[PDB]
């Protein structure tokens, strides 16, 4: 009998890298011994399969992105390096060792050729797959890159940072454009919502900080959750994002007006590590201090 969601993934050891394969049933999670796994998931109870494993990383895998032509899947670590693997069957294409002189902690894939890193001391990277070396190597953040996000336009990049800066950097100018104000909270996690209007930062102090698009300098509002910290959001519509907590809880946040819709489900008592949307917006999947990666139902929620 087939199900609304997947069932749960049981891992042996937690996963703060998540994604959605960007045109296929695959969900890829990197775990904190530094492996790498992908998964087919599907709604009929027992069909969901570990696809392959990658254990080149020498330290936890801290993030994970699939490239947009569903080819590759981008992957970074506390060991310093940057991998390349093939979605075929996980086979290691390109290692780049000591791509920070810091733990790769945030990824951003800007197009086919160019992504963007982020280090545990506030360093950030621009790559193009074509140039040996860095495009460009900027450090005026001072704590760790929790989280990045892109321009529709892909000339910005926008960096949320434990300093409580949002950072703004010049993708095809290659430079530092500014860092806000700092605020009270870390900034765990950044997305542009509001067609591309507003920028939502999450907070270690459960608040969200808004800021208008081309107003970086100071929030134009913000609001709390009844949640200690938020450590990971996805945006779900253009007013409608997920966030995951300390708590174990998955909330339903809606902006301008800003609102808790609901709770979306829980991971009990353990800290949500990352979320994820599946490419056809039906499923949101949660990775958790639990061990599991938990797919909740969208299509309820959107409603």
């Amino acid at each position: 009998r087939i199900r609304d969601t997947p069932e749960d993934i049981v891992l042996e050891a937690p996963a703060s890298g998540l994604a959605f394969h960007p045109a296929r049933d695959l969900l890829a999670a990197g775990d904190v011994d530094g492996d790498v796994f992908v998964f087919s998931y599907s709604c009929q109870e027992g069909e969901t399969k570990e696809l392959w494993s990658s254990g080149h990383h020498l330290k936890a895998c801290r993030a994970v992105a699939f490239s947009e032509d569903g080819q590759k899947l981008i992957t970074v670590s506390k060991d310093k390096a940057i991998h390349v693997l093939d979605v075929e069957q996980g086979q290691l294409e390109r290692r780049v060792s000591k791509a920070h002189g810091a733990p790769i902690n945030s990824l951003l894939l800007v197009d086919e050729n160019v992504l963007a890193t982020g280090d545990d001391t506030g360093g950030i990277r621009l790559w193009d797959q074509r140039k040996e070396g860095p495009l460009m190597d900027m450090r005026q953040h001072e704590e760790y890159i929790a989280d990045m996000a892109l321009d529709p336009a892909k000339k910005l990049l926008l960096t949320a940072s434990g300093d409580g800066c949002l950072g703004i950097f010049n993708i095809k100018r290659r430079r530092f454009e500014l860092l806000s104000e700092p605020q009270s909270g870390d900034l765990t996690s950044v997305t542009l919502m509001k067609w591309g209007k507003k920028v939502a930062c999450g907070s270690s102090e459960g608040t969200i900080y808004l800021f208008n698009w081309n107003g970086f300098g100071a929030t134009s509002d913000r609001f709390a959750l009844r949640a200690e910290s938020i450590d990971c959001m996805v945006p779900v519509t253009e007013s409608l994002l997920c966030t995951g907590s300390t708590d174990g809880v998955i909330r339903a946040v809606n902006i301008l007006p800003n609102r808790v819709v609901g709770s979306v489900g829980q991971h009990t008592g353990e800290p949500v590590e990352e979320l994820a949307l599946s490419h056809c917006g039906r499923f949101l999947a949660s990775s958790g201090h639990d061990q599991r990666l938990k797919f909740w139902d969208m299509a309820q929620l959107r409603a």
